[PDB]
């Protein structure tokens, strides 16, 4: 919970809102969390086309300059780091616990957009998407929860009953929104993502 | 529950509904509840620009003239009192119990608008907003429940399992409404609010 | 459950759908249930301006001619009876059990409109409306459940966990509909209604 | 012919139960009408329904006049009225009916928006015609549609052609609603049948 | 779960989307599952007017040519088979367990449209539709669950707590969709359907 | 050319299962059509689909006539009909086709609104044209759009220019719907291709 | 009279609590206004409400000018302004008012869309007139409606007739909204009453 | 100038993750454009974004031509294209630009609706003008709005005045959408600035 940081970046809108005007851009909010090895997880869709991403811890007002290590394209995950060491001082990385089951309560921790306070959201795993290799083995690919993740929270951690992390959280964009539906990327995807980065 | 009073005031609409007509105004309903020390809590947004606010207890038809002690601007809380002593006769102030947790059942008691009957609404704490001081300490700032608070109920008390009060209740105004989403101001905010009043 | 009958009547629409055309009318469906003393409960809003209301039991295709004893105006309740004795043969009236509490599961049994099959709907008591006399005593006035009652079901019985009746059920008309919100008239209202009839 | 247009007041009781345990909600409504030849006033049937008494108001004063309901249509939404007070009729030229309108004719609709005492004048053009046919090949105008939304209180007011002559009674579409820009007018042949069926 | 297959067919739209253009058609997705006796269950509405339906198992990319045995008209059920024996090799048909009760958790397994991954959806039986013969006996006719079945999933199996099948699943088409409402055809209907086929 | 416009009756069975355990809902529908040269009637393809028999009604009488389906379009929503009864054709002048219309042309659409036997006449103007091109640079009118909503029952009726000559078949937009004020017309070249492809 | 049209800047604080535990949200808003005779500027009352100071901008430069609030209407949404800086008034011809407009008159509305500094010019026609009546039979224009949507920032800007003379102040409909194509204009008599009531 | 209007093909990858664990969805899109002087084609910037290659199609044939992206606007949604194939340009007269349009001018928009190869021609009138101002009092046309909805595939196509001369590039409103009947056109001055900034 002290590992949950707020992400600041500049969001350039995808569309011309009027054909005779430059694309509207403005500063946006997002969430992330500290994992082991001086790394911060967050979503990709908030650090794309970035010029500079700045982080912020809970009690402090001090912003820090993050360094984009990798930006996923197969999944909405970004891997960051910070050069300053004052950032990593006195903060405990999250721990990754057991994969949740259907109807399991999850908790999503993030910073709602336009503020510095932390929001904690309760949700239950209402749907799972499951990968299936030709080997015969199946890994967990997607989680859906029955609670809406408000805008700024996207990219924060999702915890199980035991305060252990079970993935990254995402506001439901497609279809209709704010209708009590959220998404979560399970740990195996996060693993593969880091694996593909470290190895290559 | 016998501490829950109905609030009568005059609500002047925020907008001209037609640019050539005076702002539409009419009498409105709201809810509140008796706390210790001859004080009544309710929301601010029902007593702003007031000329006179009148209260009413459950079984009686008698209205009483309330006296606005303070109107919050940092939070939607108003502090009232009544000079008549017949008001405070034979009524027990609510008791403030333990802060609720996620998924905790809460109960919201208020008077629905346009009637004298009491409505009791069941809801569960679906989200929490948490303050964080530079000291390192965190206090509870906001509660969201998974049940809609209908109009007149706003300002009434919210109780935990043990019939103990855990805050003031509010109809969700912003975003979409009546979609099973309500707000509750936790006790620490109410405390700070009274503290800022008494001390100053 | 064998006490739950289907109600047939002619519904004349409230509005001219075109100002130059007679009011549109057509046959409608509704639900009711057998209580003690050769009486059938149902809603008022399906037997208003009636010419003739016809009932029907579960397994039989035979319709029976009902006789409107009373039509409520303070509450949406109608009291019927049937002169034929073949109707009351081999059918057990419902039994009225304890008043439900918040979050109590209820079951609503009725005939969905346009068919002869029975629908059974699960819902939980999500809200209560409470009367308060000047004496100091409070009786239960209204129940709201977190499940939608589809059209034809209105007027059927609502049961508690123990298969005992706890009131009459109603499709939510006002505000928005089919958004998982139903109403139920508690037993004390049904009692008062019958009392006001028998005594007068 | 501004002076012939009057505001209709009647107590409207809703067709539905707002809640199954309460009386049908009931409140004062507003509507329009107009003075014709022979001490008569035309307005809509729907506003004067029930056996509530109806009041009339004229353009200049706030004086209300008690009206007598002569006939309430059922084949069409027209009601015929009169007023005993001789001062009601004094110094008012009744409307004069004109030629049947054709497609694309410009019309003008005069009435009192609900809630206010001021007169409204809405432009519109005949967008659709409904036409009745007889067993010998004769044709009669049954309905008119205009490409203008008629606001609630205006129903019952007159519709005029370019030459200021009345050409039917104006009505709002009850479904659809509202800014679909559709409006209905009952043409004179129907009004004539209504009155002939009254007199005979 | 290894018995759950993906269904490929060509869906010809029901309407001309423009009156001067041929009806729009395109390839669609659907779900089904293997039962005993070299048979595959699925919905009818995906194999109507078919030219050829092709199946696919979980880990394999190999498609197989299915053979439409029967297409229901009383219920949305299709009965398929495959001539290839490599299809039925090493796959265990589902087992049919006890009929669920109200509030019973069910699980729906299917392939979401436009992908090969398996989706697993949690839902609870929120409503039952019950048949009633003149004999006096009642069989279960319909199940409704409080979770939406996304498009491609329709036709897959629904399981109870014990991983035993309790019917075929269906996306809610009528009324509003994706509002957390799904349908399931209970086992007795599936039985009757197969009975009517085998016997005739 | 009012006399040439006829009302089409056909039993319409819906394309979807209303509930997966019931027969597809099925009910009588209404539509429009019109008499042309050579003992033929034009109407839409969608109303006469399935092998249901279709009846026709004329403007004056309530007599229905059994129709014969000669050809049902697939490249366009047109059907060609005829009637054996000689009395159907007696004393009716068929429609006469006119010049290709241009953008901003005023058109008139004649038909029978669903549910009634009276004739409707809707104004409209050509707002958009869809144009086909050939491998040599030739152009042909493919579709017309008008800025008027065509109500359901009117589909199949004729569209006329200022000079009263037919200029295509009228259709309602199935999506969008409804008061978007958009309407479709199939122009004469397409009708001509449909008939030439019939005869040849 | 482009040069007389100015952009109004004011800090707008919302009428509602976004969340009950936060300050009412507050942000800079934009609006329009225009220069009239006698060192005065007309704009709307709603933008300049609260005791926030208001700035003005002219067509060519980005220079803002501090404005003085002379009078804020309550019977109508009009505010009268002035600016001390003499350079504000230099080289600007104030608007000239013209004849009362009639139904179907073409009007033109000039203003600054919110968020930008460029001038917008919207076409429209008078679709409805609201008319006031006196106790002696006199009539005065009270309100105008146009069949064009006025975008947010344009409220307060001028409305012109065919001859370029001002004919009222333009306003957007706050409910309905937005592409209902409805717009409001306060006609000159009301403006005149506002100013006479100011001076006197 | 039908022959100058071409259909643009480009592979469009969406700006959002459909699901956080999948690649951003990606599919072939369609758009319009037109041939101008000097071996150039104008179309919109948004369709040709990313470094996907773009193909062009002409009115008569289904032949596609590989296009070269010369310049993609950022201050406006315009892209400048060319094609190496000499046969693309053969026998095609480029569009000719005409006078700046005024309010209420009739315009015509030519383009290819998405999904099809046929040409669409939409009527419309200039409903609003956005006007830029310079630090000395000069004015330039910045944007045009028309009272016609431009369907998706038409964006990039030309807009013509009564005299058939081009008068800007047509665009659909991305929000609002769709039958609000609003359409955008970038007028020639902006196109001219785009090209001058290209050449220089």
């Amino acid at each position: 919970m002290d590992a949950v940081v707020k992400v600041f970046c500049v969001h350039t809108e995808p569309n011309f809102s009027l054909p005779w005007q430059r694309k509207r851009q403005y500063s946006s909010g997002s969430s992330g969390f500290i994992i082991g090895g001086r790394r911060v997880l967050t979503n990709a869709h908030s650090v794309e086309h970035h010029t500079q991403v700045k982080l912020k811890k809970r009690g402090s007002d001090t912003k820090y300059l993050a360094t984009v290590l990798a930006i996923g394209t197969e999944c909405d995950i970004a891997l960051l780091t910070v050069t300053d060491d004052e950032f990593w001082e006195g903060v405990s990385p999250v721990e990754f616990g057991d994969l949740p089951a259907l109807q399991d309560a999850v908790t999503v921790v993030g910073y709602p957009i336009g503020g510095d306070t932390i929001s904690v959201t309760s949700g239950v795993v209402s749907r799972m998407e499951i990968l299936s290799y030709v080997h015969g083995s199946t890994e967990l690919l997607g989680l859906q929860i029955d609670a809406a993740i408000n805008s700024g929270n996207s990219g924060g951690p999702a915890f199980n009953d035991k305060g252990k992390c079970v993935g990254i959280a995402f506001q439901s964009l497609k279809h209709e929104d704010a209708e009590n539906i959220g998404y979560v990327i399970p740990t195996p995807v996060i693993v593969h993502f880091i694996q593909d980065y470290e190895k290559h």
